[PDB]
């Protein structure tokens, strides 16, 4: 359902991300019909990132993780469901569950800094950015590669 040509630009995007490091995967929209996906490693400096077809690309980017990863969220209920269903009950899960107010520690200087990879706003990208912010308790501000290029 995913021209052969998009199969093998995800194929290599996906191929480029580093097992050992932390990926973070963040979803906007229904798990069956996402508006947005996003995945970000900050030791890789490199992300992934799509908007609004969807559902072929999430197939196939679950397809396509290394086995055994773990993977990283603010929320992963339906997310569990999405790998199981797909054959990957081997991925692991892990949930960064930051308050609204714990979110928002650096909300501002994200917008300031990678806005213009989107553009109260909200977009997957800027939140995994945002969370991992947190956890790092300073700000993320790398130069920051694309991994797959808009088609």
């Amino acid at each position: 359902n995913l021209t052969e040509i998009q199969e093998a630009v995800i194929r290599e995007a996906v191929g480029k991300l580093d097992p050992t490091n932390t990926l973070w995967l963040d979803i906007e929209g229904p798990a069956t019909d996402p508006v947005e996906m996003a995945l970000f490693q900050p030791a890789g400096k490199q992300y992934i990132h799509c908007f609004r077809a969807m559902p072929g690309v999430l197939s196939y980017v679950i397809g396509l993780l290394p086995p055994d990863m773990v993977v990283t969220t603010q929320g992963s209920d339906d997310i569990r469901k999405l790998f199981d269903l797909h054959g990957r009950r081997d991925l692991k899960l892990v949930d960064v569950r930051l308050t609204s107010e714990q979110a928002r520690q650096f909300d501002q200087q994200v917008w300031e800094k990678y806005g213009h990879l989107c553009k109260e706003p909200h977009c997957a990208l800027l939140d995994c950015i945002m969370f991992q912010s947190v956890l790092d308790g300073k700000l993320y501000e790398e130069e920051l590669t694309p991994l797959l290029p808009s088609s």
